[PDB]
């Protein structure tokens, strides 16, 4: 932290300093991303009352926020363009709520930015953050500058992000411009909850590709504050992708070692509460096998010379929703979590330790609970103790199983793509598509019943159905070495309604089969929605009583309904903005069930 501003560019110098008139800051602070600063920062956190320390553990703090900001708010996330069309397809024809983006005019969009940001830090101080999504010398890597009043998002970006001089030697006009602030200026005129700013009734969090530039107003809270994470890497990120050759996706992307020495990455998008971060950091199950983690929730990708799609993450640490981490269902996650790490809105125990729903930290007889309200907490109460959102923010060099390439500038080369759901009944286990078109489909068709194609519904930073159109253009490129797709489902139920899959460390013999499949295996068998495993392919050896039959369901009825409910969805949601090729593989899958 210094008030020395003389080694940011030019065009930088220029966005802190309209930042600055706008909003009156007490005074302006450079971060740069070294230790000494984060110790200043913990302090004067914990000196506002903000951070509680978690003495149980090495270096790991506690905030709590307003109940009235937990999470995104998507109902005031906005797209910024002077063209709706260009943000969004047409508002669904029977009037249903808009489900793919929200649009904002520049006019709108200007009249709300003066309503909220003047004099909207007056006497705070403006942090000033330079950071990069990516490894700062990749050719993937893109530089922003947030400006912030709050020294929580400013922690969490030096986490979240690669932070300081190394950034700064490298920007230049080319960066995106975050605007910031939590939108409670001093002096205050009632107490704050949890010691925590926000104006909950004006939150705004705007996204205007055409300017580079994301504004958030009146949220401290992850997803709405710390613009790197979601407003960049997807939202400004996915129409830079479309209009420069690449892609931005809300992917994990892990590494895969066969017990014989070879070794491919694989991207995969869930939808939220299908275990993602328990697969990119997943322990096998199949002996020999090893599993590395790149990244559990952005991927940037780009064709290379060769027409191999590589991928980075462009993020430097891990936003997690704590409650369901264990040592049972995620041991890489708890190691990544056990020191130097920010955990917001979990319980807080009487030993210094932290509590949600599902942890197994072995604790003391007598050890008692305050929930994320501040108020005692017992169990059984009727509400949880840690929010169900709630979150730790940890550096991702203290997974265990970071892949030695996680930070290669060049990247690292994906050679299938697996799309994710949660279903009870119909989808099998595991289906690769018969080709680029039919998997984009299989992409466009994920579940959450909510529709989340691709796992992206809330982050398009464009029309939606121009982003299922780059997807298919991409698959054009002359000499690609297009990765194979693939649609996964761990979570069929048996006529007792038991999981038929194990899941966890099992899953890997999923990817195994996958793997073998990158390979040009003949280990399919084809069915009317795409291959499967044969049966024997699929390896159950060491799962007995596991039922193949139960895995790879075929259900005419099922996929019958399916049909109907996508096109009802697409017609509602894309109309004339889906892409034909889109519609055309619909209408394939129909014809097939038809003769099933
Ligand atoms: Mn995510």
């Amino acid at each position: 932290l210094s008030t020395s501003l003389s080694a940011l560019p030019a065009a930088a110098r220029d966005f802190v300093e309209e930042a600055v008139r706008l909003c009156r800051p007490r005074e302006v602070l450079l971060c740069d991303g070294s230790e000494e600063e984060g110790k200043e920062l913990l302090r004067g956190l914990q000196d506002d009352g903000v951070l509680h320390p978690l003495p149980k553990y090495d270096n790991c703090w506690l905030a709590r926020t307003d109940p009235r900001d937990v999470a995104r708010v998507e109902s005031k996330t906005v797209l910024v363009t002077p063209e709706q069309s260009d943000a969004v397809p047409p508002p669904p024809p029977s009037g249903g709520p808009p489900q793919l983006g929200n649009w904002m005019s520049p006019n709108a969009f200007q009249a709300a930015v003066q309503e909220r940001f003047p004099g909207c830090m007056a006497g705070r101080p403006l942090y000033v953050i330079p950071f990069s999504m990516g490894p700062p010398t990749s050719p993937l890597a893109k530089l922003g500058v947030q400006v912030t009043d709050s020294p929580y998002v400013v922690l969490s970006m030096r986490i979240m992000t690669r932070v300081g001089p190394a950034v700064l030697q490298r920007l230049d006009d080319d960066f995106v411009r975050c605007l910031h602030s939590v939108g409670r200026p001093l002096p205050l005129t009632e107490p704050l909850v949890s010691s925590w700013p926000c104006d909950p009734s004006r939150v705004l969090v705007a996204h205007i590709p055409s300017e580079r530039r994301i504004v958030s107003f009146g949220s401290g809270y992850g997803g709405n504050s710390l613009l790197g994470k979601k407003c960049f890497a997807l939202r400004i990120a996915s129409r830079m992708a479309q209009q420069q050759g690449w892609l931005a996706e809300h992917m994990l992307i892990l590494g895969v070692t066969s017990p014989s020495g070879e070794k491919r990455y694989m991207a995969a998008a869930f939808p939220s509460a299908c275990g993602k971060t328990n697969l990119a950091m997943m322990t096998p199950s199949l002996p020999g096998w090893r599993i590395h983690c790149v990244g559990d929730d952005i991927a940037w990708m780009k064709f290379d010379d060769e027409g191999r799609l590589r991928a980075i993450n462009p993020e430097r640490g891990f936003f997690g929703v704590a409650p369901g981490t264990s040592s049972r269902t995620n041991p890489n996650a708890m190691a990544t979590i056990a020191r130097n790490t920010i955990f917001t809105n979990v319980g807080l125990r009487s030993d210094g330790g932290v509590y949600w729903d599902g942890l197994d930290e072995p604790t003391e007889p007598g050890v008692t609970y305050t929930s994320w309200l501040g108020k005692p907490w017992k169990h059984g109460d009727p509400e949880p103790c840690a929010h169900p959102n709630s979150r730790f923010c940890a550096p991702a060099d203290q997974c265990p199983i970071m892949d030695p390439r996680w930070d290669d500038p060049e990247g690292v080369p994906i050679d299938a793509i697996i799309f994710g759901g949660r279903r009870p009944r119909g989808v099998p286990l595991v289906v690769e598509a018969f080709g680029w078109r039919h998997g984009v489909f299989m992409g466009s068709a994920m579940r959450s019943l909510m529709h989340d194609p691709f796992a992206m519904r809330p982050f398009f930073g464009y029309n939606a159905g121009r982003y299922l159109e780059h997807w298919l253009s991409t698959g054009l490129r002359s000499n690609a070495r297009l990765p194979r797709l693939f649609h996964v489902n761990w979570f069929l139920r048996d006529n007792e309604g038991r999981f038929v899959w194990p899941g966890f460390g099992h899953n890997a013999r999923v990817l195994a089969w996958i793997f073998g499949r990158i390979q040009g295996r003949d280990t399919a068998r084809p069915t009317p929605i795409g291959w499967v495993p044969k049966e024997g392919d699929l390896d159950l050896g060491g799962l007995p009583g596991v039922d193949y039959s139960q895995l790879f369901p075929m259900e005419k009825g099922f996929w019958e309904e399916e049909c109907r409910q996508l096109r009802e969805y697409y017609g509602e949601n894309f109309g004339a903005d889906l892409p034909r090729d889109v519609m055309a593989e619909l209408e394939g899958l129909e014809e097939r069930v038809r003769k099933m």
